[PDB]
């Protein structure tokens, strides 16, 4: 039993959420692919759903895509529609480019920076797993904070 084991334990919790969540994606751009909706309208209607999903105690999702801007995010809305290339955690770390250059490096994967819990301000620390939803070049992301 290793390091290794116990670190892929405890994210494939965050993994699968996403995955489960992903599949919302998955079923708008079919209709997409169908001609049954648009495609800014079946995003908008994706968003608007995975906006509202929560797990444990308030755990979420965001989306944004590789700009990068921000699409979708429950707890920091002001967000939506900005280049978020220019944001920082507290120990320099460039959250949105590094989930950027993550997914087209590998798909998918764990990523930990800081980031205020919701309704709060105070950076804490969060391991998070994102993935891209490649035919709309958006980034599906959730993480757990260390407390």
């Amino acid at each position: 039993q290793t390091h290794e084991d116990l670190y892929r334990a405890k994210s494939e919790k965050t993994m699968h959420v996403v995955q489960t969540a992903s599949g919302i994606l998955t079923f708008y751009q079919g209709l997409e692919a169908a001609g049954s909706m648009t495609r800014e309208a079946a995003q908008q209607q994706a968003l608007k759903e995975i906006k509202g999903l929560r797990y444990s105690q308030n755990d979420y999702f965001w989306i944004n895509d590789l700009r990068p801007v921000m699409i979708m995010h429950p707890t920091n809305p002001k967000l939506e529609g900005q280049d978020i290339s220019t944001i920082k955690d507290p120990d320099g770390f460039a959250v949105f480019n590094e989930m950027v250059a993550l997914v087209k490096s590998k798909g998918a994967g764990m990523v930990n920076y800081r980031w205020p819990k919701p309704g709060a301000s105070e950076p804490v620390k969060k391991t998070s797993y994102v993935q891209l939803f490649q035919p709309w070049g958006w980034i599906l992301g959730s993480g757990v904070y260390v407390d």
